[PDB]
């Protein structure tokens, strides 16, 4: 039972708390939760999203170029990354932040072999700037990094308990292909492909209800498990 | 009578519109008013603030560490820089962005000799990431950059007409000495920004940027706003 | 006709159906890229690397895929430096950016600079794919095309088009099941409406005729 | 016997006779490294890349750019070795003379020694980091910088059982590239030419047994 | 009492020994003194001044451009930084030099997260090139580098015992009181940066053998500025 | 003669001129002599040493690691280079500082194809830096790479004497210096020129108006040519 190495995707919702900017009362709750599961010995890499600031396709619909707006939005997710790092630090947790856009003064660059040893060294690894590339999502970054750093599962942390059938019975266990056949919102379509095609399982759970991610990695039947 | 090269300081309210985030109505209007001055033949670099995302000092008081919160603030500065770049592109203006924190993929690093040479080429240089270091401000950034690139004056763009003896609810000042600002307690900039310009004789001009046509006035030498000098 | 183009070169176009480098192939490629820079087209090109290793074929031989994807990606810099040399001997100015930073071998990926190079009449070569495992070169050419703001993706093959449909909608190739490029890359093209033109490069003057706007190959367009 | 060894592997040791990569050859090359590691000797490996060429110097490429492609090819050989070692249960550390970060650790010699002392096998890819250098010279140089006891020139061929640096130069015997050989003869490194591919012959070699040809 | 992580300002006086250029006797003495406090267990980062070569404002007075002169003067600090690295290495002390103006192969760029990690590994971080920007001092660079790397105090290493009142050496002043008495501690702008963030400043005679380990243990030597 | 593009080599100890450090009174006149040349119409590239920021055999004896000791010298050349850039600009001369080690913020990297592009545009280019080589050698190599017609070794003696402690010789051949044992430049520097035909002109720099006579093709100093 259990997952030894996980990749946790935090949306911008987990930083802004719904609205724009930063909600310290959420990042605190967010950090107390990660810390509870690191003390259990799980190696946990965190991929940071950035919708509490900008989203590239949102700003392009307004008139801004998309490329320039995708960089704008990856830069927001570094700001979340520095903020998760501070709150995890007040929790006693050692952090290592890695950005896909290299910014030496601010974080070490993307080096996957070192990111894997940080974990083994018991450090929490924070991937910022997503994948570094415009026309991609942080959902897809979580799929990508999770496959490269040898994660056992991608933990899609949400503010509701799992995947329902419309917005309504919540279903606990589904095939990857079962999700697409029932037209379900599990992640990016692009992200889901990279996972399904490579057999990477995904767990959609309510990270904010107390002590749920620790339940998750112990193997308990928590949330929704997408597995092939 | 006339400034040849200028350094304009845009606070975060020129991107957030008073509020946290990005109000595209304001950058569009600021981008419109910069293009008007570029076609007039002024060389203009732009130091960009980030009040509309994070200030390190206020997050420090919420409990966050100052240095991490200051980096968050400088990262927000490049987000405003890229946004000014976009709107300034839609006005048909050629821009080079430079980040004090080095980010090859996003913008060329801070190289000051190339900066003044883009200006000579007719381009607008946008100075992102502040000074690249915590425990500083973009007001002080403007003071330093203006000095390093040989700007004739620091343009402190505000949304009011200038400095007034006493807040609001009426008496505006046209021309002040540097020591006049100090002896009277007027707020023109950071204590450090101002000291950096006063000690090196850089003039500061505080003016209402948002009234259509006014920056282009200020640069042609018009007696607009508030000029602190000598 | 097209102002900025992103041409995708597979390991076919360096190794030639065998393994390694067949310099008669590479030289003809350079010969044809040469033709279009004289034409006034801004061309950036993405280099694939199946004449050495493919990450998913080595993964089936036994090897770990991550480690093998990097092997594949270095393969493309070898192909990338090869094109550089021959295009130079055709008299063309090149500049090679790698998605995996190597400093001394080539400049890193600076996309705003890749585009000032095009504007200056130079040919930008995009090596090391996207610099990430679990991706293909076809996906790279879509991403790189949208980022440098190219008008169309030239999918260079050695057959002339796909089968010979001369113009097809983005949704019509999903509905008939024709093959144009990787499914991950095509969907990133369809979803952003980036056109893809599949054409025989190896016939003389074909690509020069493609950027000219001529009915050539198979054009996928919504 | 020998305590620390530098092993030079030609392109031949990766593609076999022909071009590209041969899993059989690489697998038996690693099987041989493994029972050596297990034997207690610290072993660092310099990797060549002749399996990615033929015609190279008949196309006219430059040598600067040419030499860099070869150097890139050695890093593909290193990653490949590292994989087949890993399946044999051997911990490795690939270093490159050309900084790459994302692919591999840079070349620091102090930190390579650290790795050997910690029981890991160091693979040196990208050669010397510069054009106009061979691999025989990278081997001669890195054997020196990490303090190896001997350079092991792994050939595919099996008779002189001992010559010396001052003895060979009188005969038409090429044991390695003349720039590499002139570095070893000048600094007192021995050179052992042997058949790596006869089963368990490198284990006998570092034990001190009469194998192949030793140059002192 | 004692300081657990410290930042040490060495002016040009501490390499040129007074005259211009470099004086190995002075530098050796300075490395001896740093080395024996690193074994004490102190994490120590050093900011290197440059008056034994160039000072921006002084070349400015001779006609030269300030901006260019400031850069001249910054490269002077790297020259000193390499000397201090050298003498400390010959004392068997692991050093790491980070330079504000990045040169790559001469030293590593400014990476502050990694500077505190060097200190935690027991290494001596040397801060060359000041802050990298014209129109600043290395006194301000120490005040800045000390706040960001988290140091407990700034050690203004002088050749005199401490801050005087023109005899009369002062053992402990408050920040506000230095400005009110017009005492000369550091820079004007360097002191403000310190005063405004509550960063203490100990001014002491580094040259008298054993004074810095003395200072670090928390003994009352020199002049301590605190609020 | 009539030299159209020249590589001027100055020993660093010239700028410190009398002591250690920098004597602005000397680099000032060096700048204004170089201006007369370019406003005359000659293209001029400059290499400067570092010997003024050290006391003679300072770090030869100090025990310093030679790689680190060399980097200290390269930094001093750049300090010397910026100081020249400044007075040459007050002389009204566009200048460009190129550094062998990339120092983006301080100057521009070394690209020789761009370096002649500067001289063609009436600008002076200044070469800093160059481990384990002397600035004599770098002057030899820059001069070759930028197509210079001649390497002007500006030294503090009138030329090359036959005996040394005589008569200063005015014209020698490349094979003649190696054979007679004459002090022209570093051995590696000299072999770089003699193996590539590159002529070398040794002349005293402290006497004013001499740089101008070198380029003009006055028969001054010692001309070494094969
Ligand atoms: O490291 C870098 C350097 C530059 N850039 C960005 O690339 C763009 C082109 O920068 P370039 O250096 O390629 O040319 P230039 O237009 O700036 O100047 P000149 O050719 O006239 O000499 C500029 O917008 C720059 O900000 C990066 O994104 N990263
Ligand atoms: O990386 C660099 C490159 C260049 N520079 C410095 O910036 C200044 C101008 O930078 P540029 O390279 O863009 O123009 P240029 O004067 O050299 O020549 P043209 O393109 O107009 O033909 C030059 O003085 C150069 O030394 C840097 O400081 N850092
Ligand atoms: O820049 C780098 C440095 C290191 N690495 C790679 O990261 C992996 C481990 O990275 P580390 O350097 O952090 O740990 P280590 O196991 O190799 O050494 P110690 O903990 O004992 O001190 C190694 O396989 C290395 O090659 C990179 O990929 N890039
Ligand atoms: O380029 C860089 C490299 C590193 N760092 C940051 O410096 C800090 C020090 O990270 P280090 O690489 O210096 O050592 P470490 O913490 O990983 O400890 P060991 O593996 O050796 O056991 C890290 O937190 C990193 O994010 C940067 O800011 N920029
Ligand atoms: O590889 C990446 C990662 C992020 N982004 C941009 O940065 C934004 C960050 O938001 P994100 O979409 O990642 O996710 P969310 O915050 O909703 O989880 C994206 O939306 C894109 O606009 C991008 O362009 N490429
Ligand atoms: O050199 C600099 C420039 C800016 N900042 C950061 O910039 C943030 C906000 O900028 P600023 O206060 O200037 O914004 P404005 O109010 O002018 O919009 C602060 O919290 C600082 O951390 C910094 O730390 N160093
Ligand atoms: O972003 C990239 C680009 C390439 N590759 C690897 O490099 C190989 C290059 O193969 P590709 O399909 O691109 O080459 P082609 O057949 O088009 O020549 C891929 O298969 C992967 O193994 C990768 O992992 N990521
Ligand atoms: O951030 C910095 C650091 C140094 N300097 C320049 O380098 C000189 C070094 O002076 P410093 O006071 O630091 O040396 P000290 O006097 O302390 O010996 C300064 O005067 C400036 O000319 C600078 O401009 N910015």
């Amino acid at each position: 039972s259990g997952y030894s190495r996980v990749l946790l995707k935090l949306g911008g919702e987990m930083f802004g708390g719904g609205q724009v900017g930063l909600d310290p009362d959420v990042v605190a709750q967010v950090a107390r939760q990660i810390a509870d599961v690191v003390r259990g010995g799980v190696q946990i890499a965190v991929v940071i999203g950035g919708g509490n600031f900008f989203r590239g396709a949102q700003l392009q619909q307004l008139g801004m170029e998309r490329t320039r707006s995708d960089y704008m939005g990856m830069l927001g997710t570094v700001m979340n990354s520095l903020a998760l790092q501070d709150f995890l630090e007040k929790e006693g947790i050692v952090t290592r932040v890695q950005t896909a856009i290299t910014m030496g003064q601010v974080a070490e660059p993307y080096l996957p072999l070192r990111a894997v040893r940080h974990l083994e060294k018991g450090r929490v690894v924070i991937f910022g700037a997503g994948m570094g590339l415009p026309y991609f999502s942080t959902d897809t970054t979580a799929a990508q990094r999770a496959l490269e750093i040898g994660a056992d599962v991608v933990l899609m942390a949400k503010a509701v308990d799992g995947v329902f059938a419309e917005d309504a019975e919540l279903l606990t266990a589904v095939s990857h292909r079962e999700v697409l056949d029932r037209g379900l919102r599990v992640a990016d379509a692009t992200a889901f492909s990279l996972c399904m095609d490579n057999g990477m399982p995904i767990l959609v759970f309510n990270l904010l209800t107390d002590g749920n991610i620790a339940r998750a990695v112990r193997g308990e039947k928590i949330g929704t498990l997408v597995t092939t």
